[PDB]
């Protein structure tokens, strides 16, 4: 029993993290086989950063202006080239620790950890969800780029975020390892804004099947409601939109609590309207939306 | 910016976490240098937890009735000992992957990382504190038993917890790893219950000034008090005593923001008699104890 905001374990990731300078920047890298990628952020003045032409940058740099330390030891960089807003630097030795592993591109609503790194060296590890306008709730201080967001299945890391900015209300922005922002952002010191930052329903619906699954009943109303009056209300909320596919994703939560889909949408779109009056669910004033349906299966079943 | 709840990377720890089985009773071992910390409670039938005789139940246990699985590698079994209430099993390898470590006793208040095990392998890390009642609110299943507790500094894992059970109430017990219990707890199969789980004030504070230093201010008021009258206020909301002590440790967090320590106080005194009225700080629409301020000091400075 106990249900807690779990990041998975960091060691796969911590074995690939490393120090990526190009002149007086310096920030985080991942050593997977013989690359190492960065955000390409990495070659620009915080001067560059309001206007980079990265392309341009790049004819200046060469293979040993990247210095990448691994722990206290130097790679040798034999190839660099840029996908997207990531670098790809080459080395001439393979991580040793190099995990099974795979890039995957989120969508919006899907959790993650992330191993905040600065200097290439792991500082803490947390759980995050891609927020449906595309941005994440980190902890990210100077130095911090570079960090990546990570899903593990048994022994394959599916990397799925790096670390490359700030926007101007301190939410953050970065990409996949192929160097795609999630979102419309990029990589320029320019005020960007976010979009609405909804509530992730069918991850909030999760985390009430987990609250049930560990004695926290007392919103469980006597209502049930169908998606379209629940998604009325989801709008008025900021909620996003419950899709029949969300309805299906929690059918083991359901089954597992004999509490049926819509029932529990009652419950919430009942919290929705009359408040928690002050009272909590698994420790928390707020609906928790940063659980995925697949989070609280395995948490609750214990999965390693 | 942003401000998360954070594990210590857990790498460190991965790689000390065995599975230990006795007869038909498996949980999890901490492998250093050449000894096997496990619950002793490894030894018993679910029949015998509910009045154990620890000392007689070891006397029908020999060195090869327990079986330490390292990976999927066997461990030879040397000798043991009890003591307190976890096994030390003496295993003929030292562990390759011993870190730099200490064992430490906690005071409540403290928060420390754990990673949550099943059958010697990781599942999750996530951060706890010890509860003013020593019991500490978790995740964890059947099979969780012998998932350590741990603070890292620098390259040094101070070891402070390790689990043994669940309260009735769905809360956690276990002990330091020299086996003694936080707390007033026992390994037995009978109903206990915690006291007060009081607020950790000087937590709260340290939250409070992270909440400042990220930009999050609405709730910092025009008033000032003194530890007298802002501790009458705490015992009336559950909350701990502050003292002298814990406004020291708030000091550099005062210097950083320039917010006197009571005058963060009083803002936390209005905090109490006023509510949130549905605002959040940080994210959460109650009060955060589980972070120290060394937690946020760590976390707003950005220390590997
Ligand atoms: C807070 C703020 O101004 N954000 C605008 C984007 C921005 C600023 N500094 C950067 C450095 C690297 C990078 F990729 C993006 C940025
Ligand atoms: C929920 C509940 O009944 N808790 C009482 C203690 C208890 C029950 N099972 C155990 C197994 C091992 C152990 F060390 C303690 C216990």
């Amino acid at each position: 029993s106990g249900f807690r905001k779990m990041a998975f374990p960091s060691g796969k990731v911590e074995g690939c993290m490393v120090q990526v300078t190009c002149g007086t920047t310096t920030l985080n890298g991942l050593w997977l086989d013989d690359v190492v990628y960065c955000p390409r952020h990495v070659i620009c003045t915080s001067e560059d950063m309001l206007n980079p032409n990265y392309e341009d940058l790049l004819i200046r740099k060469s293979n040993h202006n990247f210095l990448v330390q691994a722990g206290n030891v130097q790679l040798r960089v034999i190839g660099h080239s840029m996908q997207n807003c990531v670098l790809k630097l080459k080395v001439d030795t393979a991580n040793p620790k190099t995990p099974k592993y795979k890039f995957v591109r989120i969508q919006p609503g899907q959790t993650f950890s992330v191993l905040a790194c600065y200097n290439g060296s792991p500082s803490g590890v947390y759980q995050c969800a891609m927020r449906p306008n595309f941005t994440i709730k980190g902890s990210f201080l100077n130095g911090s780029c570079g960090s990546v967001g990570f899903n593990i299945d048994y022994d394959c890391v599916s990397f799925c975020y790096m670390h490359h900015m700030e926007l101007p209300t301190g939410v953050h922005a970065g990409t996949d390892l192929e160097g795609n922002f999630y979102g419309p952002f990029v990589d320029r010191q320019t005020a960007q804004a976010a979009g609405t930052d909804t509530t992730i329903t069918v991850n909030v619906l999760a985390w009430l099947y987990a609250a049930v699954i560990n004695g926290d009943r007392w919103f469980l109303n006597r209502f049930t409601t169908t998606l379209n009056d629940f998604n009325l209300v989801a709008m008025k909320y900021n909620y996003e939109p419950l899709t029949q596919d969300h309805v299906d994703i929690l059918g083991p939560l359901s089954a597992q609590t004999g509490i049926a889909v819509l029932d529990m949408c009652a419950s919430l779109k009942e919290l929705l309207q009359n408040g928690m009056n002050g009272r909590t669910i698994l420790g928390s004033a707020l609906l928790e939306d940063e659980f995925t349906p697949f989070d609280v299966v395995r948490q609750c079943s214990g999965v390693t």
